């Protein structure tokens, strides 16, 4: 009667799922595997009251599910690292993400309960197992309070005399600027030697964090550091080199 | 009479596998096979209604099993991601899908239960083993909303007197370009200081997701900020090079 009601259950699965709208044979094979594995566990199970052995069922069924826990071990790991998610996850839906690890930038669309759905700056769905989330580090650009903004000003070697003036000149205007956090880093100095040009280091940061507003106050900055360093005498560097003719 | 039911059914099916037209050496030595595991089965099954020992006969099964489950672990992966796949995959037939982990690239054709039959873009088939998509990020350019179109102007050092009129120009032309997705981003700005030029960069969206049509919306756009560079008095630039003569 068990098999019976079992046969008629997943007899009815069938007929549901292909009236859903899906594959003839693909549902048959479905239903097959079903049925195989629901008569297997019932053989484990049933195997003594009917059966007679006791050591080989009980091998048979070990090793069987050994193998079985082995094989289905990633699939698990995604289902358990979706239950940790839905408890506990450093995002929330519209969250702009990216990782140091692997390739998972973009904007948190779905986190489901196998994969979470991520809008890429491209406009594309990208399909993340959620086992990742327990094993690699999770960036949060989405949740920033400032807006970094670093270049390099690189003056030929025969500029050095007005390194100083220079620097003094550019950390004045960055401390003047309206579009600038003055409470956070602001360095300017003489940083290194390079190949062919003597490296100044820029490092500030603005008060918005929208992009556009972000781009246009570097676009103003270094249109301002470049009026700073033509009208002191200096001038941007080429790559150099000596030739000796012969 | 288990023993030649069952020895009846392998030599049916071996008959009836060199019926189908294959080799018949390959077709033996598969018999014996199936025949060797079948005699094993029995024998771990029937060592105790007919045989005598217990613990011996445990150990061995055990041991046996323990080696078969290791060593098959990836086929069954492989049928248990297909399974999965079947009940819920991220792409259906005739989708292009790619990955950032693995070489994937292509369009979806067959979705067996052992593997995936993708059509390369170079027209040849490509066979991915169903595993893969339980621990590879999967992306799908087939379900994109839009393209999008990315590119540097690499001015000359000589014209930053230009480079806010220019950025001004290329701005009005992309905002009243027909082919230009007006919801989405689109940004044109100063944006960094390179080794020979000022580069500008573009970052703007077309409505139409079609391969050729989006070519040719960015061949027109670039053709239309080469008029608009070249107009201003301004000029690209090649690497540039101070020598020193000696
Ligand atoms: C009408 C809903 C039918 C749902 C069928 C679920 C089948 C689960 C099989 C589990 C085998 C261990
Ligand atoms: C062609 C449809 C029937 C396929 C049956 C496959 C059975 C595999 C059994 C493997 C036992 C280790
Ligand atoms: C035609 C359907 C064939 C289904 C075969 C299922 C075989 C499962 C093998 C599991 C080994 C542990
Ligand atoms: C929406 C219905 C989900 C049904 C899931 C069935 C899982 C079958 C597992 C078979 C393992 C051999
Ligand atoms: C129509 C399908 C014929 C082949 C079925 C093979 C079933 C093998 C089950 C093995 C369980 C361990
Ligand atoms: C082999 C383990 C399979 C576990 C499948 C769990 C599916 C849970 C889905 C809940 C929301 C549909
Ligand atoms: C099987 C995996 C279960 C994971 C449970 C995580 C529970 C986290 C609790 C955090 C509370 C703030
Ligand atoms: C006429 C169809 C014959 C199918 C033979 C299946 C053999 C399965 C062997 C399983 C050994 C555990
Ligand atoms: C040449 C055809 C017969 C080959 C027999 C191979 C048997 C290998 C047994 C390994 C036991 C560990
Ligand atoms: C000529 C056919 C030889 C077949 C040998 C099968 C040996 C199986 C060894 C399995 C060890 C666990
Ligand atoms: C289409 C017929 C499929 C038959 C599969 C037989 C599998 C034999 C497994 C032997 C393991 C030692
Ligand atoms: C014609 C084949 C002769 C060799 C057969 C070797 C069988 C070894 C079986 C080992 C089972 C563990
Ligand atoms: C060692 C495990 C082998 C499992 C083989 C399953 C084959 C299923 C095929 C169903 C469609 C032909
Ligand atoms: C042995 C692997 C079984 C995998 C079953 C996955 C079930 C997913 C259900 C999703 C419903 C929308």
């Amino acid at each position: 009667i068990l098999t019976i009601k079992l046969f008629l259950l997943i007899n009815q699965f069938e007929k549901q799922q292909i009236k859903k709208g899906r594959d003839i044979t693909s549902a048959r094979i479905m239903s097959r595997i079903i049925k195989i594995t629901i008569i297997v566990v019932l053989v484990l199970l049933y195997g003594e009251h009917f059966g007679m052995s006791l050591s080989g069922l009980l091998t048979f069924g070990g090793i069987g599910g050994l193998a079985v826990g082995m094989a289905g071990k990633d699939i698990l790991s995604n289902f358990f690292s979706g239950i940790m998610l839905y408890f506990d996850r450093p995002f929330s839906i519209g969250d702009w993400i990216r990782s140091p690890d692997r390739n998972i930038e973009g904007t948190v669309a779905e986190i489901g309960w196998r994969i979470t759905k991520i809008t890429t700056f491209d406009n594309r769905p990208l399909y993340v197992p959620n086992s990742l989330f327990s094993s690699i580090s999770v960036e949060n650009p989405g949740r920033m309070t400032n807006r970094r903004i670093t270049t390099t000003i690189g003056l030929r070697y025969e500029d050095a005399a007005k390194v100083g003036v220079i620097v003094e000149a550019v950390r004045e205007m960055l401390k003047n600027h309206p579009a600038i956090d003055q409470r956070q880093t602001l360095l300017v100095y003489f940083n290194q030697f390079a190949d062919s040009s003597l490296n100044i280091m820029v490092y500030c940061f603005t008060k918005t964090t929208v992009w556009a507003e972000w781009l246009a106050a570097q676009q103003d900055v270094y249109l301002k550091i470049i009026d700073i360093v033509q009208s002191h005498g200096a001038d941007f560097a080429f790559p150099s080199q000596t030739l000796y003719m012969d």
